[PDB]
């Protein structure tokens, strides 16, 4: 509350660590169909269905502008890709599998450098 704050965690490597773990999703050989965002024009039913496309590119634009104020924001947008991923993909596809793996990936490293 005013005047009483809990002891402060250093934050000031986030910005560096959120890239390195974005830099191995990048080269991560299942990325593929999360590196660019998906094409609106080309693929039926995206735009309508999924309210906030997100893609490692535009996360990676949106980290090097200053546009995540912490890392709990950067971690929704990864987030994000993967729950929109299931919504339009079945379990069962190359692309749906892709996700679960990824998002598996993602998370273990997140724990490990920050929990």
């Amino acid at each position: 509350s005013m005047s009483v704050k809990k002891p402060k965690r250093d934050d000031s490597k986030d910005l560096a660590l959120c890239s390195m773990i974005l830099t191995e999703m990048e080269t991560h050989e299942d990325a593929w169909p999360f590196l660019l965002p998906v094409n609106l024009k080309l693929v039926p039913g995206y735009k309508k269905v999924i309210k906030k496309p997100m893609d490692f590119s535009t996360i990676r634009e949106k980290l090097s502008s200053g546009q995540y104020p912490n890392l709990e924001t950067f971690a929704l947008d990864v987030r994000l890709v993967f729950d929109n991923c299931e919504t339009f993909n079945e379990d069962d596809s190359d692309i749906g599998r892709a996700g679960h793996n990824m998002r598996k990936y993602f998370e273990k490293k997140w724990t490990d450098t920050f929990k």
